[PDB]
């Protein structure tokens, strides 16, 4: 649609489906455009996302981390699997959720899937999360590998936001 | 289509059909649009819509409750549903329904595997039923049974349920 | 077409086609902008369309009766059904047809299945054919009996029955 | 295309495919514009039309004769047909074929259900061969026996039988 | 959209085979190009396979029709109704590139097209007006177009149905 | 729209197949950038594994007919046809990057027939003969057999005039 | 359109497996860049499972025979002439983000196939990884020949990139 | 594989919209049914929203033709044709089930062209009228409107002889 | 064609939508039965969604005409014509296996549907349903306009069906 | 299969549009049906808006070719090719029931079909058939197969394209 | 394929594949076919299944339980899902699995999964793998939100299968 | 096709195709088939196989070592993989591959998302090895290294390499 290009003058980037090379390489060119434009206005990235691909996934969070302007982070309706590993990976203190989003960090092409066992990539995952939340390795591998659902209250006490967006 | 793009310069949304992630992404994005293109004159979203996904309704829920602007509610044709549950969160005193509207509150019992289950995990129906609740004035216990019955509403009595503000009279 | 939009600056609009959520949308949309562009001068919505669900069709009327600007309606090839309804349904002196369209008000017994079921719990055809009498100055009787049975109307005789005021002369 | 928009510029229709009801509002939709443009200056409808539904065919028939501006008809290749009956519709003294077009006025029995009904109960086919009639200045018995038939006609046989006035010859 | 800037350099590609959407796109884009300017010639660059005849003609005529002088130039193939419209240039201005191929050998039209083209002889009128335009008698033509005899740009201009091949200088 | 940016440089890929669609093409960028500009050169960059010769001999002639020169570029692949029109740009323009790879081995219904009834194969041979200056014999042996040669085999061969070094 | 603005910033994405029309548009993209400026250098974002070694060839002789600069930078994957054109950048100025992962074997149309094995185009690939890696022959042989994934700082290590770009500017 | 297991037992099942495809194989089991026994009756079960009259006479006049009596069962629905060849079955031997639904309002190309000439809706007017005893008048105004007839209404009309009562 | 093997022992597996398609194979085989023994009680296993009114009726009305007994069980799930199929079973022969899911909701092509409202089809379901789970008219009326899901247990105590098959036999 | 099983009766149904693959099925049942029996006759039943004359033809060779008499018998329409063959049957063994509709107009055939058709005239060899076979002259029948004229079953037996219509006795 | 059918000669059923409403009519349909040919000869299910709907799949199960012939359960390959929770259903002393099959509990239309719910039929799944394993219903829950893949040997520790079939 | 169904008359099956669930569905069931038929005498697998999913593959091997039947392994074309795999799972002394036979046991890194969580977490990949080391004699670490690899063996490196018994000489 025409409407994400207007929303990109604002700086905002909708993450709004599951996760996989071609959104990971759209949203990566993004993210590379907004800071070409200004390396130092901070970017909003909001996310309702079901999941997706570990390493398009990565390819994303690696982005964020390597650009200059903060990207904040909005859950709104869900964030399951990687799209929950990207709103905690949002710059620090601009981590929010909606009042009525839906949080999950469970984490349930063919090159890609070998590259993730034999580089341990879901090793990396729960470390990532464990630093960014403040929770325990232990308890970020238990939790990686059921299926709780979070209310967005308990992602924020969880570690996963900092702040639930109040109306 | 080049008229909803002249329609947004006029801050008029429509949401015209059923309600999934990407109905729900695009009238999010909107929303977000016209609070950057002005924060304090309010939105004119007009619904004529089935309904659909919880999540997906949610999602526009509550991009209308966190942004700046007033966001005017007008049920043009059918509201059911996640439907009339946008029309009943519109901004008070401007909720309308044109007078042969048709609106519906049955919470159906359009949506992917995992939505389904956090809806059922997190109790989101209790929170639906708790929201309309608060809007409409209603009882939970009223709106509890309403939700789970076929009962379809004239403008009029949309506006006597507090779904709506007034019927649009011509 | 981009016909289309040129033709919208000039503040006319084409329903050429079966009358169903989407193109009620369509035409809702438009007349919603032609509206925001200018309030005070009128509108020329052409028709020719076979008919469709009356739910779509009640929110197209809904609107020409809402907003502002007189609504000319013009009969180009065909009205049935609920094309017919919105013909008839145009600003008192500016309803037309050309000389050899055809016109049926005959409602036939398009629609999808939430809107069926509301039809008939809200008694719309009762309400159809109460508009049709008031906009045709023929009693509910003889709407009643017309709109049960397939007769199809010169342009002369739609106007001798009161659809239109004028067929237009060359 | 590019090229029918920019043809409009110059006040040109082209009416090269089979006439159906979207086709009918195309048209129709192009005349409403060019007289809205300017009414008074003449309007080059030109057909290419192996024929089509009645209903959609007397739309565009209605709306040449209610507009202001002159419709110049032209046929290039052929007219069968809706196709023939819209070419002897044009402006008088101003319709035209080019030397190796193709004219039909065989109405065969393009039109959806409703559409067809209309037509028999209405006695659309009266209509058609009273208005050929009229046009062509052959009686109604003529019209009536040759819209029966399957005879095409060359240009000049097109003229001389009264569907257009005169046949482009070349420079 | 390479070819609408083509279109304001006045030139048209006839680059495939000839339907009626071909016919009412190339007679669309003639139209526009005398509209802008009827005095300065337009080319005509030719690599079709054939096509309908009735499609074909209108082509044809409508090249006759308008002001401008059409050059036609043949790059590739020019087969069955490609070749006549090649042979329809202005005269002294119909060309071919030097590994252009040529077939006049008169072998895509619809239903209501082809019983039209027998009823009124259509090939009569490609033979007699190919025959007017090479200069060939029409039972040479006639002979010609019955059969699958492939021509050189060369063999192509001797037969007349060109009037130069085009050869390049040297770079 | 990258092409059309680089039309503005005078710049054509041939990236694919040639049938006619692409021919028609092709000759298209071509006579609109002689209309743009007839002196500047024209750069046409090769990368097709062949196709249809009636397609590529209209883009032969249409290199040859125009002022502009045409230089050649090949890069990735030029087989068929492909490394006929790699060898037809202006003498002294043709080239092949490194790693390129060419083969002149020479593998719809009426193009078919013309080109067997008018001997397109012979003229295709003379042409590499002429462009090559190698004899119509060792062409005629060449391309009826699957010879891969390298940007400086076909340098050798007489196919290009240089291999653009890094 | 993304990818258009980008342009404006010489930032190409190869985002995809590279087959001729992928090929065509990023060898299209580098002429378009040094057409713009010669001097100025080109960002190449690399996130490519792999594909055609002849369309890859097509890419990598491009990057050499332009002006510019072409910085490569790993993304997410990059197995293959994925991992090929990676090692291909300019040098000093190859590189990776810290979750990359990075894989050099080469696995096992018509007419480029026949090609590739009657000019070696195998012994091409690794000599030139050879060189640019500064591994011996006989190491690239072996490699290319199994699935063993590299992590960015392997990879920096083995010498397919220059610096893992550390999470910062 | 049931309704060849049926065709057996001498019952054909009409279930569908009434196209030609539809009509050459009822009348190809009509036909079968009497090679096999020109004495024993048949049983036609019709549930039916209607369709084209052309394919609607061609099972009509077949039924007529042979010689054993056709009884008409309506299970579920006969709209259209669907009631006109329900009215059609052998006298005495016409009938619906409790909860059928009927209805007689008559809502390709050549076809369509050849009814209208022929006049075959004043032709199935008068059969109706016929067989159902109503006068052509009375045929003439409901086959114009949308009147559905419970079964029992159907029999009162004159569309069947009988509901078959649990 | 284990269908047609089924067919053999007298039973029928409903396992579908109720179309017309289906009803007139439903229909079909009931009256394949009754030719083949008209005193043998039928088997008609049920595991639907529902679907149209009309073409439940179809077979309704068919269960009703002909003379043998037919058995109804729900296994799996009955919801819409589904479950008034099955509570349209042989009086004391209408069964649930234990973890049956039944629902009575009947949810809100063209001329059947005008057909259902002219002739009022609803309340003659209304009413049908009445008469046979032994519930008053208003009952069935608010339960059928709303989603009420019941077990095996309570489909029984509420009358829809005679008995839970215990595990056994 | 139930037309297998009709096969063994001596049935054949032609219930569609005549092309090649149905006439190339039509004649092999035929002959299928003499090999068989070559005294018994044949009932071939008509239910066709018509098709290819040259596939038709095919039909009609074999009908008149094989031994058995044909029977054929309209029901539901016979257009075109269709009512070509109902008029080929075995003479006195040409039938109709009460409501079927005849159609001889001659308005579905491939490329090289249609070319042959032409050039052979085999219009001329149809009108001519159908004049021997049903006793019209020669002018009659080209003037009723170049218009739209649908008989009843009645009809069409006065005219002669059947012998009989077949009342059905009262049940 | 006709395998099946010459298969069903033998008392053999094959499901292998994921557990849909026409996979579950194909199953029940089988085991009524199977009974009524004869109801004292045993039955083997054979279930390389990745699961399914829990409707179509507890259909199967009653039908299991239903008929008069012990079932006997054999896994090959893997079960997951609805697909284990059949295999535990299997005739007691009768449930088997081959060496290297691999089964997983973890349990992940429209009118079908508003029923669920409602009835709370995850509450009955859990309820009847305890009584078949021996497991207490909490570890049951817990075991079923999360996904842990147990080997043949494990599975019968578990209480899944009664033996693995030793080559 | 009914040329395998007649195969299957004479204890033959062909496994021409990539490994998938369906395919494994169908070779288990044709071996369990044969063994009711006749549990004494001996079946022969031909093998023309690029590989395809372990889990799948380890259904076939399963249901190999299970049934009472030798069951000879006969490579024609090619085995790759999970091809080669169950190739050297045949009876012992009853593995073959006639003379242009070209097998490869490298397991690449065709089945589904769950399968591929199962063989990773209970570490397939050591099983697949584990067994080829003993049905080959080779020892794990030299299994581990070309099953890592892409190299190619003939029919006679095969046996040397002890994938087979014999190779069928004309």
């Amino acid at each position: 649609y025409d409407i994400y290009s207007r929303l990109l003058k604002d700086r905002i980037i909708m993450l709004g489906s599951q996760i996989d090379d071609n959104v990971a390489n759209s949203i990566v060119s993004q993210l590379l455009f907004l800071q070409a434009q200004d390396s130092e206005k901070d970017i909003y990235l909001y996310i309702n996302s079901p999941g997706g691909s570990v390493t398009a996934g990565f390819a994303i969070y690696d982005t964020i981390q390597h650009i200059k302007p903060d990207v904040q982070t909005i859950c709104i309706g869900m964030a399951a699997s990687m799209g929950s590993f990207l709103l905690a990976a949002g710059a620090k203190g601009k981590r929010f959720a909606l009042p009525n989003a839906e949080v999950m960090i469970h984490q349930p092409t063919e090159i890609e899937i070998a590259a993730n066992h034999i580089l341990k990539t879901r090793e990396k995952l729960n470390r990532i999360l464990s630093e960014r939340t403040g929770q325990s390795i232990e308890k970020i591998q238990k939790d990686t590998d059921r299926d709780n659902f979070l209310t967005a209250e308990e992602a924020k006490e969880y570690g996963l936001i900092d702040e639930v967006m109040v109306p």
